[PDB]
């Protein structure tokens, strides 16, 4: 978890699958719901590092956990720390959405955020935290996702 309830993530680069304005919306959209319930704070900056650092790539790409293409996985994010900690990799093999149709972008950051935070996978399929891509037109959290968070960073009101 981390110390600080005031956290900067960074869009490194954009995924081209969308126009960069969607990628903002579908990012700072995944941050509101965790912001929504907890009192984490969240700041973007566009340069220097920050603690959540998010990127979209490809295979191997650094790090020992290189994506496989398209389809299959999809995306992963590291448990809360400095340097890669809390950052977010994205699988640019994968045809991003700001819609209905296969790999909603929004849908994923939102998950992927929550590991982030410091979240493991849930096993209510009801959970955002569920380790099973789907999409719902509405996308709010379940009852386990709050619970999990908000016993890590408390709670907003
Ligand atoms: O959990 C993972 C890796 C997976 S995955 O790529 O299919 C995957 C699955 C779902 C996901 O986020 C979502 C969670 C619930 C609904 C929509 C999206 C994000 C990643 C692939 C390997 O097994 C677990 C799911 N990353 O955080
Ligand atoms: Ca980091
Ligand atoms: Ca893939
Ligand atoms: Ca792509
Ligand atoms: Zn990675
Ligand atoms: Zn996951």
């Amino acid at each position: 978890r981390w110390e600080q309830t005031h956290l900067t993530y960074r869009i490194e680069n954009y995924t081209p699958d969308l126009p960069r304005a969607d990628v903002d919306h579908a990012i700072e959209k995944a941050f509101q719901l965790w912001s929504n319930v907890t009192p984490l704070t969240f700041t973007k900056v566009s340069e220097g590092q920050a603690d959540i650092m998010i990127s979209f790539v490809r295979g191997d790409h650094r790090d020992n956990s290189p994506f496989d293409g398209p389809g299959g996985n999809l995306a992963h994010a590291f448990q809360p720390g400095p340097g890669i900690g809390g950052d977010a990799h994205f699988d640019e093999d994968e045809r991003w959405t700001n819609n209905f149709r296969e790999y909603n972008l929004h849908r994923v950051a939102a998950h992927e955020l929550g590991h982030s935070l410091g979240l493991s996978h849930s096993t209510d399929i009801g959970a955002l935290m569920y380790p099973s891509y789907t999409f719902s037109g509405d996308v709010q959290l379940a009852q386990d996702d709050i619970d999990g968070i908000q016993a890590i960073y408390g709670r907003s009101q």
